[PDB]
């Protein structure tokens, strides 16, 4: 109601540049607190994930207080690391 899971795409996007990728999605049935959105972006260069998340909060502060509890997964293939990716990007149908 307070936020939409559409619209909180959107306002990642304006809450922060123009990031690699911006995916929402909204763990609860339908609408509700909580929330799990993935971003992919240079920004977790240097920091943590859990510095991460205070920068976010700033820049998206005001989402954090419509929003009673969510979840913002931020990584930029530094988790995954050299080891062996193989690509593996998407898949066929």
């Amino acid at each position: 109601m307070p936020v939409t899971e559409q619209g909180l795409r959107e306002r990642i996007e304006s809450a922060i540049p123009q990031v690699y990728h911006i995916i929402v999605t909204d763990l609860s049935y339908g609408c509700g607190q909580s929330f799990d959105i993935v971003v992919v972006s240079d920004f977790f260069q240097g920091k943590s994930k859990l510095m991460r998340s205070r920068a976010v909060n700033k820049a998206v502060k005001e989402e954090l207080q419509e929003i009673h509890a969510f979840s913002c997964k931020c990584y930029t293939e530094e988790e995954w690391s050299k080891i062996v990716v193989l690509e593996h990007h998407h898949h066929h149908h």
